[PDB]
């Protein structure tokens, strides 16, 4: 489409938009559900203000969350996209009984997306799966129509050739690649973007706005004032803007009502060319990165 070079719709023939993802909760046993209601609130007001599409992981102990959320919101099912992702570490004993179980703590019979939360594990840790195997378990879950489409996080190239090579035919190639990415990261792997958006899977973009997390300070932040100024809007919906130009799907962890409003609010306005070259330009000038700086080191 125009929003993005590779898109999807819900089961409702919906196009997917701009993900609020749940953040992670901490929590000191990790046997047991400790359903925050503060999150709860947060997911069904980002439904009530008109997000369409959850992000949660295994790994963020949000699961249940969502399915009270998916259960008390007016908002059917199918007009919701809910993505979710296997830890590898792992929680669970196979990605099969990870699927499971996010059904389960979910409280759905399919969800939209199922990614693998990252390529850095190894057997040991997943009880027998390498990274191919785990692939044949997300091929096996959407044959099973638990997951409609299944796709990775965390990946470089390599990791997304083991993928191509796991899958039995291209119906079942990976077509999301969820990667830390905001101008500082503008590649959180070499070429990762472009090749992804060549290869046909979307990019979602974790973390979009770790400049504004940041306690440092650079002409970054000079550049986000002016244009949040310029458009009436905030130095978040500026980042926003700049990720879905790039044609990234930007997952927001907002936490109050206006930070929820201003996170939907973000398609009556755009960045010249010009500007997203001021901020590729000042970005890639002050590299930042959050995230897995070892697994990365070299890639």
């Amino acid at each position: 489409s125009n929003l993005l070079p590779k898109t999807f719709r819900t089961k409702s023939g919906k196009e997917i938009s701009i993900a609020l993802g749940t953040g992670t909760k901490w929590k000191q046993a990790q046997t047991i559900n400790d359903v925050s209601t503060e999150l709860v609130d947060n997911i069904l007001l980002g439904l009530k203000l008109g997000f369409r599409h959850i992000d949660t992981a295994e790994a963020y102990n949000t699961q249940k969350e969502v399915g009270e959320a998916l259960k008390r919101t007016d908002v059917p099912r199918e007009d919701i996209w809910v993505t979710t992702k296997y830890s590898p570490g792992a929680y669970s004993k196979s990605p099969s009984d990870s699927i499971d179980k996010a059904l389960a703590q979910l409280g759905v019979d399919y969800v939209d997306l199922f990614l693998i939360h990252s390529p850095f594990f190894t057997t040991e840790q997943t009880h027998g799966y390498t990274l191919e195997q785990a692939w044949e378990a997300l091929v096996e879950a959407k044959k099973a129509g638990k997951v409609r489409e299944i796709g990775i996080s965390n990946a470089a190239i390599p990791h997304l050739e083991k993928l191509f090579a796991a899958s039995p035919s291209p119906e079942y190639y990976p077509v999301v690649n969820q990667i830390e990415f905001h101008p500082f990261l503008q590649n959180q792997s070499k070429n990762i973007v472009r090749f992804c958006q060549e290869h046909g899977i979307l990019v979602e973009a974790f973390s979009p706005l770790a400049p504004l997390a940041r306690v440092e300070t650079n002409a970054l932040a000079e550049t986000l004032k002016r244009l949040a100024e310029k458009y009436k809007k905030t130095e978040a919906q500026v980042l926003l803007r700049y990720t879905l130009q790039r044609g990234i799907l930007p997952v927001t962890t907002s936490s109050k009502e206006s930070r929820l409003k201003e996170s939907l609010n973000l398609f009556d306005f755009e960045l010249t060319d010009e500007e997203v070259n001021e901020i590729n330009k000042i970005g890639d000038a002050n590299p930042y990165r959050a995230f897995f700086h070892e697994q990365f080191k070299d890639l």
